[PDB]
């Protein structure tokens, strides 16, 4: 599905994410408005053979499994297809443990390049959560 940006806030903060681990909402809106346009079906190829999956285009190298990524750790513990869900649980529960990783939300190169530095809050107001 494709959420609207209030609706994925909305949701994001249900799950937890505002302020997770220093990051306040509006960045994890940004950075899925960036990373999938909030779609929870995108999925990039990257060049090293991994994929990229879901509204937090969350990596089949160092996160998920999806059996046809090498040097794979899959330390979320979860199959890349469930990242794939209109549900966003999966992707949720497994961005906490990414951000927790010691580099905070760089990990996401749309959020890094887009987000960081700019006024996120902008991306939940008016939302009145
Ligand atoms: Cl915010
Ligand atoms: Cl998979
Ligand atoms: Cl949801
Ligand atoms: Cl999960
Ligand atoms: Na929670
Ligand atoms: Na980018």
């Amino acid at each position: 599905k494709v959420f609207g940006r209030c609706e994925l806030a909305a949701a994001m903060k249900r799950h937890g994410l505002d302020n997770y681990r220093g990051y306040s909402l509006g960045n994890w809106v940004c950075a899925a408005k960036f990373e999938s346009n909030f779609n929870t079906q995108a999925t990039n190829r990257n060049t090293d053979g991994s994929t990229d999956y879901g509204i937090l285009q969350i990596n089949s190298r160092w996160w998920c499994n999806d059996g046809r990524t090498p040097g794979s750790r899959n330390l979320c513990n979860i199959p890349c297809s469930a990242l794939l869900s209109s549900d966003i649980t999966a992707s949720v529960n497994c961005a906490k443990k990414i951000v927790s990783d010691g580099n905070g939300m760089n990990a996401w190169v749309a959020w890094r390049n887009r987000c960081k530095g700019t006024d996120v809050q902008a991306w939940i107001r008016g939302c009145r959560l």
